[PDB]
């Protein structure tokens, strides 16, 4: 991987393995997120940078409020998939990571994704709006000018989305995260709770349709020792509601939705 | 990756990623387990297959029976780690795939792993011994003088491990697999079983040992809608533990192993 000529994005290959696909012999959807992930992270290794700055004296850290993501092909077992990624200022809401994946064969552009993080004092868990200081440490390695992953004025990736009523069509309870779950800080990944969500999606969808399209929203972290519940309610293509909650309170971590074409 | 000079073994390169370590920053063993299984299959692949022809006209496959992994160090997050793999035979018994894990930078051995793999229909389950016409198929890819990553006299990869006794020391109930875990055939992957051993070993044993050694057998796989219970008792500077994991329900046994730590 390189940051490109500008030194305003950052690009990398992979080359799908044969664990990361599922039954299509196609990379899953936590496959692509886990090189999201691992791209957005050299991108931040790339240029000095958690990604955090003078964060670091104040305890602050970018947590991710959204993520958005889109895809019109999964690449392959053997296929070799090329992903740019760039960030950029929200003013003082937070920062925007986008991406770009492609085939590297045909240079056709195969998904797309769209994130929004929060500045958060990682020991109270309060949110902040960014101030200048920091801002400005890092909007040396941002585009000035827009560059959006999903410029469409009215898309999916800025959707408002509702709360599950009970009871749920489907569900899938007491899930519970194992030490593969976890991160460097022992903090449970992000892309285990996209892992969560699509664990009430009946089995039959999974065989006969293709997920194109997944918004999750992050309200709060499962910690190592809790256990969750995942809903899920038809409302439509095969569009579904998410709600992923705490087993005991009821509590909520997460809201999505996804929406599926028929192979 | 690609077949070495003699086409009699396969190596392969892996750059160290940011979600494949755990709290010290270096590869966790289920991340080791998964880049094993992944050149193992790149190797298949170099050479035609891993079924031959002869195997999927009788619905026949190869299954994993022991899987034991020795590790002297982690490679960090971002560091290069190189795998070289080969398959020998053992006779009628089955097939025994090893692996030896470098330091891409330094050249030094920093970990070793084997495996025993036996034949077994598909559908029905049986085991059978390997005939000649499958064994002839596959010796044109193995090599003929015996080659062991674990050549030693006693070694700790052919030992015997007892079947733990209720009540175990420490214990993870209620353990099910997501779709994360299963593979390309629906299958609950190999390693997915590595991880379930390791969640009965205590925190505190993870947060100052690192894992040394891991010998793993295979008895029956777990099924997608099955529950796991993962069992492990103490039996020891360096500690070892006793592992068992079972069904929830009417604790048929899926897996028994052992591991050794080494105090940092
Ligand atoms: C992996 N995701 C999260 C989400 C919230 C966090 C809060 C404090 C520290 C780490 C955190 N990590
Ligand atoms: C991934 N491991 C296993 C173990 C046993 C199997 C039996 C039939 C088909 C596939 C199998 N896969």
């Amino acid at each position: 991987g390189s940051l490109t000529e500008d030194g305003l994005s950052y690009k990398e290959k992979f080359v799908v393995r044969s664990y990361e696909v599922g039954s299509n012999k196609t990379a899953t959807v936590e496959t692509i997120a886990n090189l999201l992930q691992e791209v957005g992270c050299n991108h931040a290794q790339s240029v000095g940078f958690a990604t955090t700055t003078t964060m670091r004296k104040l305890h602050l850290i970018w947590v991710t409020a959204r993520m958005h993501i889109e895809i019109y092909k999964y690449p392959a077992w053997g296929d070799v998939v090329e992903i740019e990624t760039w960030c950029q200022s929200e003013g003082r809401i937070g920062t925007r990571r986008d991406w770009i994946l492609k085939d590297s064969v045909t240079g056709e552009v195969t998904g797309r994704a769209t994130s929004k993080w929060v500045m958060m004092n990682q020991d109270t868990r309060r949110l902040q709006k960014v101030s200048d200081d920091v801002r400005d440490e890092y909007l040396v390695f941002c585009p000035q000018e827009p560059r959006l992953a999903f410029p469409e004025e009215n898309n999916r990736s800025l959707k408002k989305i509702p709360k599950l009523e009970d009871p749920a069509q489907y569900s899938m309870i007491g899930l519970k995260p194992r030490r593969a779950d976890l991160d460097m800080n022992q903090h449970v990944n992000n892309v285990t709770y996209i892992g969560w969500v699509l664990e009430s999606i009946p089995q039959e969808i999974v065989d006969t349709h293709e997920l194109q399209v997944i918004t999750l929203d992050y309200r709060r972290e499962c910690q190592q020792d809790d256990v969750v519940d995942s809903l899920t309610t038809t409302t439509s293509d095969s569009q579904f509601l998410h709600l992923l909650r705490l087993s005991g309170d009821g509590q909520e971590i997460n809201r999505g939705t996804t929406l599926w074409r028929k192979k």
